[PDB]
């Protein structure tokens, strides 16, 4: 931009690119996000203007919006490494127990706080997901779909990736629930812990399907008014639920437990953030120091 000199180009979000600059004036160091146009919603950016004032020591503090030539320009605090990028690094190790419950506890705090001001995130992914060398993690990239829509990539041909989407998102729900992020962050958990993706799909219904073979087709016992939904089909295969000391080993007892209220079918079943807190998997959370590269 004018004021701001790009240092490099940290991603190609959902909704635009993102670079690290530098503020030519302030010296500071940002995350800036240029938004993908002839006009500019006045109603979305009141969706944005709102998030301006939702600070959290976990979510990515929204330093300034500015809209000029049909460009929408998001400056964020800057984070020097994402959770995709420290999973891939932590691989051949594995993250340890510690840091995965810190940063799960850590998220969840996140969460409880986004939803306590109605806020949902809608797509939650571990490279949303930013980290810095003291041991904090934050929600990153806040989705706009209720202020935009859900994009057929991210603004010019990028895969969508689906690993982390709700199954009544997958079966045509149109109002998404703060449960919605629940379940996405009960997918990064399991990746953390056994250093591959739990839903890997690579189309809408590989995924459900995906979902299906590992947590069993669903139906109107374990979730009530499955069968009703837009997009469900009777002809769906029915796959029988699997062993769930089989989908995450070699996590405890403890963890286990919070996985499986964290990927209950149904979003009134599955549990809050408020209440996620409260389990017994985090009686011993401390807030350990990464081994970062940067
Ligand atoms: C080097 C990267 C991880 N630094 C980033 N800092 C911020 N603040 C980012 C974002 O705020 C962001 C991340 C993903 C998609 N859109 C924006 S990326």
């Amino acid at each position: 931009m004018e004021n701001f000199q790009k240092v490099e180009k940290i991603g190609e979000g959902t909704y635009g690119v993102v670079y690290k600059a530098r503020n030519k004036l302030t010296g500071e160091v940002v995350a800036l996000k240029k938004i993908r146009t002839e006009g500019v919603p006045s109603t979305a950016i009141r969706e944005i203007s709102l998030l301006k004032e939702l600070n959290h020591p976990n979510i990515v503090k929204l330093l300034d919006v500015i809209h000029t030539e049909n460009k929408l320009y998001l400056v964020f605090e800057f984070l020097h490494q994402d959770l995709k990028k420290f999973m891939d690094a932590s691989a051949l190790t594995g993250i340890p127990l510690p840091l995965i419950k810190s940063y799960l506890f850590q998220l969840l705090q996140g969460l409880a706080f986004c939803h306590s001001h109605r806020v949902l995130h809608r797509d939650l992914k571990p490279q949303n997901l930013l980290i810095n060398t003291e041991g904090a993690i934050k929600l990153a990239d806040f989705g706009l779909a209720r202020a935009f829509g859900v994009p057929v990539r991210t603004y010019t041909h990028e895969v969508v990736t689906l690993w982390y989407r709700a199954p009544e998102i997958l079966l045509g729900c149109k109002y998404y629930s703060t449960a919605v992020d629940i379940w996405s962050l009960g997918c990064i958990f399991a990746e953390m812990v056994t250093r591959r993706a739990l839903f890997p799909g690579d189309s809408e219904i590989d995924q459900l399907f995906r979902i299906f073979r590992t947590l069993g087709t669903p139906d109107e016992v374990v979730w009530p008014g499955v069968t009703s939904m837009p997009d469900y089909k009777p002809s769906f295969p029915k796959w029988a639920r699997q062993d769930f000391s089989k989908v995450v080993p070699p996590l405890d007892e403890d963890g286990r437990s919070l996985l499986s209220q964290m990927l209950h079918y149904d979003p009134n079943k599955r549990i809050s953030a408020k209440a996620a807190l409260a389990h017994p998997f985090f009686q011993d959370v401390t807030k350990p120091v990464p081994h970062l590269r940067l």
